[PDB]
Formats: C-alpha cells, structure tokens, sequence
C-alpha cells in the first residue's frame, strides 16, 4: 500500500500521471496525520474511462453503513469521524437507491436549472457589494476575501440563515489536528441543532424551513437525517465553489491572454468555468466507495468490502480523453468532465455552483480586469486535504 505523501498534495496530478501510466487502480494510504481517513488503505481509481463507469457502478456503495467499516479501523465511535460522523453524514450521497432517491426529492425541486436562475439578481447583488467592501491594498488575499464569502452568503439565502463557517469548513475539510476537526464537528452539529429549534420556534419560508416541516408535518424525513441534509446543504456547496473560483483564478493569471481574452469576449466565460472545472477540480476525490461484490477495474480484481477512491482529477486530466490535459484552454470543447460526478450522485448544486462562478468572474472581469497575482506562482502551496483541491491563500493587486 504506497503512503501518499505532502508532495502529493502539492501536484497529485504528476502523481497521478505516473500511476495511470502503470493502471488503473493502486492501493493507496493517506498519511498517518490526516484526521480521519489517516492510514487506512484503498484503491485509487485513475483514468476517465475507468473513474466515470466506476462512479455510476452500481456494485460500489456510498452508504455510511458501509463505508463504517473503512472509518471503525481508526474511530470505532460513529460520531466520531469528523464530517462522516453520523449525526452530520446521514444524508443523500452517503445512501443508496431506495433512500437516496427520498432523500434527494425534499430539496430537488429547489436546486433545479430553473430555479436557481431565479437567484441571478442576488448573486450579482452579493458579488457586487462583495467586491467593494474589500480594500485598497497591494495583496488582497482574493481568496478570503472574496472567494469564501460568496456561495456561503449564496447558501445562506436558500437556507434562510442571517449573517464562522469559513474556520468551521476549514478545520472539516483540511484540519490541522484531529482534534481541530474533532472540535469543528461538535460544533456543528450544536449550531445546527439551534438553527433547526430556531426555524421550528418562528416558521420562515425556505429550504431548510420547507425541510423542517417535511419532518414534523409529513414524517418524510428522520432526525439525523435532517440535521445531516442541512449540513450537506451547508458545507457540501461551500468548499467546492470557493476553490472553483480560487483554482480558476489562480490559473486564468498564469495564462493573461487567456484571462483578457475573457474580459474581451464574455460568451467563453461558460466554457471557461467548465474548463477551470476539468483542470483544478475543487474535489479530487469523490466519496469513498464500498464493493459490494468482486469487481474488476482496469485488469487489478477488487474484491467485495474493499473501498474504493475514485480521482476526478486523474479522469479530467487523462489524454486518453481530453487533448492537452495540464493545459488551460477555455476554448476547449466543453462537456466531458466528471467535476460534478456521475451516475445517481451527480452534484444537486451544479446549476447553482455554475451561476455563481459565471457572475463572480464576469464581475471580476468588469471591476478590477487588469489584476495580477502579488507573488510568483510557484510560492502558492494548497492545503491538506483528502478530498479537496483549494489554495492556502490567494494573494492579488488590483489598481
Ligand atoms: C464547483 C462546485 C461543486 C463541485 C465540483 C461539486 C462536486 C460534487 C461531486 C463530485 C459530487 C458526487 C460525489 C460522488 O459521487 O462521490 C457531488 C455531490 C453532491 N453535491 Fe456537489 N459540488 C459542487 C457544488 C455543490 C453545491 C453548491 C451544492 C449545494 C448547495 C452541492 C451539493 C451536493 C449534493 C447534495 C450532492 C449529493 C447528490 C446526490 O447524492 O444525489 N454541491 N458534488
Ligand atoms: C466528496 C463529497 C462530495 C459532495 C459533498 O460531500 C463530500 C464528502 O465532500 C464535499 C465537502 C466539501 C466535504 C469534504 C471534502 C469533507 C472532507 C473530509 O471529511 C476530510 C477529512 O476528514 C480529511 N481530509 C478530508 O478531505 C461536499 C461537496
């Protein structure tokens, strides 16, 4: 089982290049000090062809019920294993079908095409004054400033909360100890237990409220399952969109002629988020995945219980499929991509997660078009995570 190292984290595609150039799948290890999925063995899945037929498979399994076997080798306590405790993960992409197909149908309306282009006016209303509150610096650090607040202030909208859940996701996602994400993850679970009285205490009209109300009126819904679905809700659209428009950023001013381009002619914007999408994919990794049965990936023979990494970013980046895969290209033809998943769990929030980057960098094309990265490309490290592709930070200037 080959240890992945911090080098990893800082290029897994060269990683990946030189696995997939090997197989298709290669039992890996997470470093001993990754909070929860630390040392625990599994296949990682390299290659477009092989990661998309192995994300609508149906012999693996998201189900927290069997993916509890991965986790008890490091914290036999279930609500214990940070944002896969079962009072947080008991929700859609961690079920199956007949559940997950309930599940995903109290909320599927709400985050259709149509609907979430009802919300254009606020986004660019949030993008706007987003922008402007910032200062006058030489580095702006764009990523905090800018590109955390903007799908959480979005979110918050669909789910009826005023104006924390940038240290919160951070200490989720990329924690530094255990016990930061040990300590992130009771946190949450209070807050969201306070939110869920607080809508049931003064009935609102929203996602969450409509929720709540599936659960007292209608029995549609379980307790755990609610707060877990509020939490997805929550956490599961804001890590990703933030480094969407980090990695998007990041790559549009290592290539300016690319980036004015855009400012230029603003139809290749849609297409140029999809290719931000395929080339820095905000999630690596999808979910673990359980076999539920002997499989064959590629020519390695996985054997039932095993569990499974699928690599988004190896599949995005494979040149069996896509012609230059480490070059930004936002002409390229667009479709493709396994950014958002596929099969049965592909993202609920994509038409919201679309829009939002299409007015944030439509506005940022508009205000501030002539803005550089503050230091050399090569100082900017990414954080720690098994699952999420983000950037440290996000330094910029503006004039
Ligand atoms: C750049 C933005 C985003 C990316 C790259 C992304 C990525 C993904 C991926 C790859 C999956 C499937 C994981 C798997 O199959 O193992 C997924 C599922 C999901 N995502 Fe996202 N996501 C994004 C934005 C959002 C947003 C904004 C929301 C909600 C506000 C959201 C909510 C969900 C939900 C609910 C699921 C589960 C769907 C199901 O089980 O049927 N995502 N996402
Ligand atoms: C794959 C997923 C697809 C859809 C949703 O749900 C998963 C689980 O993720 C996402 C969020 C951002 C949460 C993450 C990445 C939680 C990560 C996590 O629990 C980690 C650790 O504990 C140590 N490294 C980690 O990455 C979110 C979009």
């Amino acid at each position: 089982p080959l240890e992945l190292d911090d080098a990893f984290m800082q290029d897994p595609h060269s990683v990946y290049a030189r696995l997939n150039a090997e197989g298709s799948a290669h039992r890996v290890m997470m470093p001993p000090g990754v909070p929860v999925c630390g040392g625990l063995p599994v296949w990682l899945i390299t290659g477009y062809e092989e990661v998309r037929s192995a994300l609508a498979d149906p012999r693996l399994s998201t189900d927290l019920n069997r993916t509890d076997r991965l986790f008890a080798q490091n914290e036999p306590d279930r609500n214990k294993r940070g944002a896969f405790s079962s009072a947080l993960a008991t929700h859609m992409l961690h079920s199956d079908p007949p559940d997950h197909t309930r599940l995903r149908k109290l909320v599927n309306k709400a985050f259709t095409s149509r609907a979430i282009e009802k919300l254009r006016p606020e986004i660019e209303q949030i993008t706007g004054e987003l922008l402007a509150a910032l200062p006058d610096e030489d580095p702006v650090d764009l990523l905090d400033a800018f590109a955390f607040p903007l799908p959480i202030r979005v979110i918050c909208l669909l789910l009826g909360v005023p104006l924390n859940f940038k240290s919160w996701s951070k200490a989720l996602v990329s924690g530094d100890s255990p016990a930061a994400t040990a300590a992130a993850s009771t946190a949450m679970i209070e807050y969201l237990g306070d939110l869920i009285e607080r809508k049931r205490r003064t009935p609102t009209d929203d996602v969450l409220a409509a929720l709540v109300s599936a659960r007292d009126v209608d029995d549609r819904l379980t307790e755990t399952e609610l707060v877990s679905m509020a939490f997805l809700l929550f956490i599961g659209g804001h890590e990703t969109t933030v480094n969407t428009l980090g990695n998007g950023t990041l790559h549009l001013m290592r290539n300016l002629d690319q980036w004015e381009a855009l400012r230029q002619d603003r139809s290749l914007l849609p297409g140029a988020v999809e290719e931000f999408l395929r080339l820095e994919s905000p999630l690596k990794h999808a979910t673990f995945r359980c076999a539920t049965e002997d499989l064959r990936i590629g020519d390695t023979a996985i054997p039932a219980g095993d569990f499974v990494l699928l690599a988004l970013a190896s599949a995005n980046r494979d040149p069996e499929r896509f012609g230059d895969p480490h070059t930004l290209d936002v002409r390229r033809p667009t479709g493709g991509h396994v950014a958002f998943g596929h099969g049965i769990h592909y993202c609920l929030g994509a038409p919201l997660a679309r829009m939002e980057a299409q007015v944030a960098f439509g506005v940022l094309l508009d205000t501030f078009p002539a803005m550089r990265l503050a230091v050399d490309p090569e100082d900017m490290r990414w954080r720690t995570s098994t699952l999420i592709r983000g950037l440290h930070s996000l330094p910029v200037r503006l004039n």
